């Protein structure tokens, strides 16, 4: 019911060449937008951090960038219930937009008339890529020429979706409830550690309207990898 | 260090199909093994949960299967620190081997060298399961050819990997430290939930050795065919 800037592009503020990436996709499509300076380890993070959530300041199972990542994202919550919007739409600096963004991104009326913005619900915009994903190891020797390589737990999702003011109070509060117990980084809340029952819920538009485009080429070079892998053994046992 | 069995395969006792086709595998590369008496929707089964991990008991956002299922890793567990193993490997009854499994499997000194196992950590052995993530129906109007489906459960493969003693604890008190709050099934806790923190790490052994008997033909059937709405 509103035209107060709602899309929000959270970059380093002197990211320059993400930024100009950025600025020329929106522009093309005719969409408007604000960028978001990422807080990064400095004064004015650790200020906000024990100001807001000191939990997390103790917290060390968490790197700084992965704090200021938080803050970024929590602080851009708070402002949908400062300015009493309905919903607002964030991203990351390093994302890539579908074709017909603008009639998701320009109007925002088939959201009024699909959802009850105070309900608690996210709309992930991002295509859906694997919260599971591996790096080569250099500390442990690969045996019979296979390498041991780390599984991490990235939920890459928070790089583009809609959050309802609803969803934006939960959060907000939810973030607060926490001291270093269950503080893990920001995907492995929103959309894995609560998928399981409390009322809010997350829907994942699809197909999806962008993309982090390194995430899917590296999601797609393991899977090409891990599929041809399953061939050749179920070949093997054919004997 | 010991030669004690450490290769164990989950599996319902009856499921003789199963069993020989493992037996088959195990035997052709010559790699010690024992089964392993998986829980079934049963008073043994019952018995053991609220004996063990109440709040599972109570926990009915899982099927019995699921229960039967953790339970077997758990116990498995359990006996890896029972009889002061330094690591234990586990197996569902519906995996196929790829070439060099013996040399993995048939000895252990190539992880001697490699690890510390009483740090935690995990190696998995298997292929990746697919699909990772499920999605519903939402009953929502698709805008501009797009649906808005609601996103459900994650699922990985837990039909083998190497635990460690240290992570045989790790998990075991983990388990017993949840009241049906984050009580999700067992692949969605161990390599999903729980890489994230505590210094619990995993590893993934690449290329694999191993894979779920008909992942191939649902992967396939995956690419091949959708659904509409």
């Amino acid at each position: 019911n509103s035209t107060e800037n709602k899309n929000f592009v959270i970059s380093i503020s002197t990211a320059e060449q993400r930024r100009n990436h950025i600025i020329e996709q929106f522009t093309h499509q005719n969409i408007p937008f604000e960028f978001f300076d990422a807080f990064t380890p400095s004064d004015k993070l650790t200020d906000h951090l024990q100001r807001y959530l000191p939990n997390v300041a103790n917290a060390a199972q968490l790197t700084m960038g992965e704090k200021g990542c938080l803050m970024s994202h929590f602080m851009l919550w708070k402002k949908c219930i400062d300015e009493n919007l309905d919903y607002i739409t964030l991203f990351e600096d390093d994302i890539l937009l579908g074709e017909n963004a603008n009639k998701f991104l320009a109007e925002g009326d088939w959201l009024k008339v699909r959802f009850n913005f105070q309900e608690i619900f996210v709309l992930r915009l991002e295509t859906f890529l694997m919260p599971v994903q591996l790096e080569k190891q250099t500390q442990i020797p690969p045996f019979q020429q296979r390498d041991i390589d780390i599984l991490t737990s990235k939920h890459f999702g928070t790089a583009g979706y809609v959050i309802s003011q609803g969803a934006a109070k939960y959060l907000i509060a939810l973030f607060e409830k926490l001291t270093t117990e269950e503080i893990k980084p920001i995907d492995e809340i929103m959309f894995n550690q609560q998928i399981n029952a409390t009322d809010y819920r997350v829907y994942q538009l699809n197909p999806a309207i962008c993309v982090q485009e390194l995430q899917l080429n590296q999601e797609a070079s393991l899977l090409v990898s891990n599929l041809e892998q399953e061939r050749k053994i179920n070949l093997k046992y054919e004997k």
